[PDB]
């Protein structure tokens, strides 16, 4: 249709170490891998590292499924269900990657241009109303305030609205969110409050040469937050955090060299991808 | 989404390893390009080269010079365009990827795909230039012929690079192309670097938006190997060897502007509202 002629930032920091609690990455890892087992689904008990699982919605087919937990490190973890590569790759046109105004839920919290893609943004307002009530409901039987958001694929686009929507509507905010194998969601604007508003509280991972984080593309106007760590090569022990938003020092370096494969594996030690994680989970080991 | 790869070169930047009194020479006559009131002044020196032929007004087509230049040649230089109509134009049909023209696509790979409104600006002027490429190296006894365009031009000059070199006996001598957009697929673009890399010199002027598009997102990639003058208008220039080197341009991802397209290149001014006509070499 049009070329979108908006500028956007693209960082030129050096990466640096990655400063984070990456005990605290692996318990999210195991929870967002958990998300894919459907057969534990409603064993409420389960325990995945310092996690308990209390509550589920969401099947994986009409809405995504979402696991809450209490976890000591975590508070109420909300784990929100991601989906592979190929199912992205079928899915990701037209209607879907139109760059279309916050829900009216929380429209009113977010600057005026704001925009955030249309498919990702529906995938978190057909749960949201369930996620609160639950959230709220778990967080008083639980004496708990911390909220802490997870998501891998879909599940963390869907986890980064939820994550900024929690910290700016829910009482006691967002404590901290962890998202892996991050697709873009909105635009500059959107980007640019993500860091003003979470970016403290926001950890996220790019595995690789994991096509998923390159889409949608910049083209259509779409934008990163800043801070993500990079593992690479992908599956390794080698990470870096790249600073600041669209980092020139990192994926851009390699974003037409992508594949479809890295999406899926091995993160701070934990297994995560729809065909490669076991049921139950298993935190670490790798 | 193209869910197609493409290169990104890693490769360190070099010094620029060209003679740049040529890139000069093709530089004034791409300016000359925009001068209206000596379309038709045949005769007119600039630096080495004589004009002898033109076509086209940049209405309904751009703008064609033809010169004898002692350096380069039967030397074709195509008007270009500024950043406001390419802002206005490159829109829906004219981004679409299509097969080439039917005149040279035996020529080229299967798949090969380029920009429609870019192709369609060749194909209106193509015969014409043909025949009188033909005309004056028989006319001149001269067997090199350049071809050299800035913005618009430097895509429509793209593909005449190309094409002469496939096409017309003796084929290419030289291209010389300022502020290059995009043309083709990575198809196109390996295939520019297969039979004229060794033939083709471009460049680009700081931050000029114009070389960002159209996207890559739509499918389309740079031949191999631009001189990067930064910042804009100065005299630091170095090479970017390979395709969509990542050490260059791309490292000032979406903080273009519209200004640079226009500017100095290797001492001398090129732009539609920038210029003097008839066109001045060097100074700058
Ligand atoms: C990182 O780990 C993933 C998961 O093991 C690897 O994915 C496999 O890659 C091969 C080819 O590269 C495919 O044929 C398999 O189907 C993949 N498995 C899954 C579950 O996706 C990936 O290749 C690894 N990446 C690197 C760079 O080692
Ligand atoms: C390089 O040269 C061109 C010469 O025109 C500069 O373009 C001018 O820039 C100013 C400030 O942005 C604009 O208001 C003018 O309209 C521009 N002129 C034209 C004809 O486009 C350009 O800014 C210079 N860039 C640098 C980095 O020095
Ligand atoms: C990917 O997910 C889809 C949708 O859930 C499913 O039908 C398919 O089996 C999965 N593909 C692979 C290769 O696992
Ligand atoms: C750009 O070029 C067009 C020629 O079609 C002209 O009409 C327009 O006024 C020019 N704009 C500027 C800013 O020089």
């Amino acid at each position: 249709g049009a070329l979108i002629e908006h500028h956007a930032a693209s960082s030129t920091d050096q990466p640096v170490d990655v400063p984070y609690n990456l005990d605290m990455f692996s318990q999210a890892a195991v929870l967002a891998q958990e998300t894919y087992c459907g057969e534990q689904a409603h064993d409420y008990g389960l325990k995945l590292g310092d996690a308990t699982l209390l509550w589920t919605a969401g099947d994986g087919n009409v809405r995504q499924r979402v696991n809450l937990y209490q976890s000591d490190s975590l508070g109420i973890a909300v784990a929100i269900q991601g989906t592979n590569t190929s199912s992205l790759r079928s899915d990701l046109h037209d209607a879907q990657l139109r760059p279309v105004d916050p829900d009216s839920r929380y429209r009113r919290f977010l600057p005026q241009g704001t925009k955030v893609m249309n498919g990702f943004q529906k995938g978190y307002t057909d749960l949201v109303d369930d996620i609160f009530d639950h959230v709220k409901k778990f967080k008083q039987e639980k004496n708990e305030s911390r909220v802490t958001v997870i998501g891998h694929s879909l599940g963390a686009a869907i986890g980064l609205l939820a994550s900024l929507d929690i910290n700016l509507r829910l009482e006691d905010g967002l404590f901290k969110s962890y998202l892996f194998g991050l697709p873009r969601v909105g635009n500059p604007i959107f980007a640019n409050f993500v860091d003003r508003k979470i970016g403290d509280k926001l950890h996220w991972v790019v595995n690789g040469r994991d096509w998923v984080p390159t889409v949608p593309p910049r083209a259509l106007g779409y934008q990163h937050p800043s801070n993500y760590v990079w593992i690479y090569p992908a599956n390794s022990t080698n990470w870096k955090l790249y600073p600041g938003q669209e980092n020139v020092h990192g994926m851009l370096t390699v974003a037409r060299e992508f594949n479809f494969d890295d999406h899926e594996g091995i993160y701070f030690h934990t297994q995560i991808g729809a065909s490669l994680g076991k049921c139950p989970a298993v935190l670490g080991g790798y």
